């Protein structure tokens, strides 16, 4: 007698397992078994998870009711689960969805800057460098202190939250809990803090005092900022370290971008599509009986969309693992997600990647790994897949 099958498949974010394709051929919605023991629907074909993420009958919010089969457990309160919804009831939604494009004047000239220290840092200290703790995550945080308007210096221990805030457990973690509270005051004070008049911290400060907000809560007001840093921090410097994992194993990709950094916007997409940073499939709870490929799914059922089933589907992105500049459908894989919940950090976290890889190239255009792709270290029990170092020379 065997278990029934065990997800996640494996930390690893290199590469994609054989058994990926192996269920969307044979199986493309099948029954697994989450780390809590709940069992769910596993959906792996781009056709598939396009239906569900289509559907708002597969709910991301009723994911968070007691008694409900989970994926993982709540490491934020469980009303903070329907953030976005949260922000759109009360009147937010535009409002922080400008704040968060890249269109600011001089936020790029910002980012570029900022790239090109911490690169020039690194050359200084000579080989090897981390990229990830030395360059993708310190530009995604100083991306994010710029972003909420808030002091670059205030970034470092609002980023040590996040090896905890984003774990994916069996379990309630205390110390989420306790960096949470923490997290919360500081979002709170800043919104009293007369410093603080750019960004979408200063611009959420200024609506919490004006009439059409009175009744809008402060808690709102303080979780927009913790969950938008730290949302925005993991899933930005967390895909930036994997593309350039996936970018040093191509060194005549690289070699092109260097050559041609027009066409970073078009290597960006398809890193995008190929990325193996999330590490579970995004989870909705079924609220009626629907039909999903050979499956009824019942009511009450948790469902689990694949990203990397749909990103790696031949059916829909033909020769999936290769990089190719010249697809006809670039933009439509799901690494921003699909529907009612497609991500509205997209343009940004496009912008940071970009850049981050043009500064990169044009610093060090000899950039290698400076050990052996296996010894890597991958992260486990975790939201993303990342490598706890990312060691290079040039
Ligand atoms: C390369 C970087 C990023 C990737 C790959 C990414 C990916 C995603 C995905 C897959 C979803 C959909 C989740 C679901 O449907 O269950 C999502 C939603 C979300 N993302 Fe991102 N994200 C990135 C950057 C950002 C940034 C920069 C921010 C904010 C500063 C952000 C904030 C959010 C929020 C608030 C949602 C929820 C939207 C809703 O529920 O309507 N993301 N993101
Ligand atoms: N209030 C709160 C904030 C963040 C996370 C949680 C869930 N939890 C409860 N104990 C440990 N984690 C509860
Ligand atoms: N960027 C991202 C990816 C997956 C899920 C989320 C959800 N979220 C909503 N508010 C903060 N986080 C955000």
């Amino acid at each position: 007698a065997t278990v029934l099958l065990e997800v996640p498949f494996s930390a690893r974010g290199d590469r994609i397992p054989d058994a990926v394709a192996e269920l969307r051929t044979r199986e493309p919605i099948r029954k697994v078994r989450t780390i809590t023991g709940a069992e769910a629907w596993l959906v792996s074909s781009y056709a598939l998870c396009t239906q569900v993420l289509e559907d708002r009958r597969f709910s991301m919010k009723e994911t968070a009711a007691a008694g409900a089969p989970r994926l993982n457990a709540l490491t934020v309160p469980p009303e903070v689960v329907n953030n976005m919804g949260n922000i759109a009831d009360a009147g937010l939604r535009k409002a922080v969805m400008k704040a968060i494009t890249p269109k600011a004047p001089g936020l790029e000239q910002f980012l570029r800057d900022t790239a090109n220290s911490l690169l020039d840092n690194l050359i200084t200290e000579g080989a090897p460098a981390d990229l990830r703790n030395d360059f993708a995550d310190p530009l995604a945080t100083a991306l994010h202190c710029k972003v909420l308007g808030i002091p670059q210096e205030d970034g470092p221990k609002l980023f040590r939250s996040l090896s905890i805030a984003f774990m994916s457990s069996a379990d309630p973690i205390p110390a989420a809990k306790i960096n949470w509270d923490r997290d919360i005051e500081y979002m709170a004070g800043i919104l009293e803090n007369p410093n603080i008049t750019t960004g979408l911290m200063g611009e959420l400060s200024r609506l919490r005092k004006d009439p059409a907000y009175s009744h809008v809560s402060d808690e709102l007001f303080a979780t927009i900022g913790v969950t938008f840093f730290g949302a925005g921090v993991i899933s930005t410097g967390s895909f930036l370290t994997t593309a350039l994992i996936s970018l040093i194993q191509r060194p005549q990709l690289r070699n092109l971008l260097h050559e041609k950094p027009e066409l970073i916007p078009a290597g960006v997409e398809e890193l995008l599509r190929i990325n193996l940073s999330f590490a579970d499939g995004l989870p909705r709870l079924a609220t009626a009986d629907i039909q999903v490929g050979d499956v009824l799914v019942r009511k009450g059922e948790l469902v689990l969309v694949l990203l990397e089933g749909a990103n790696f589907d031949p059916e829909h992105f033909p020769n999936p693992g290769s990089i190719e500049l010249d697809r006809p459908n670039p933009t439509s894989h799901l690494a921003f997600g699909r529907g009612q919940h497609f991500c509205p950090g997209s343009a940004l976290g496009r912008r940071h990647a970009q850049i981050g890889i043009e500064a990169l190239l044009k610093k060090m255009p000899g950039v290698d790994l400076a050990v052996p792709i296996d010894q890597l270290v991958w992260r486990t029990r975790f939201q993303r897949r990342i490598p706890e170092r990312l060691p290079v020379l040039w």
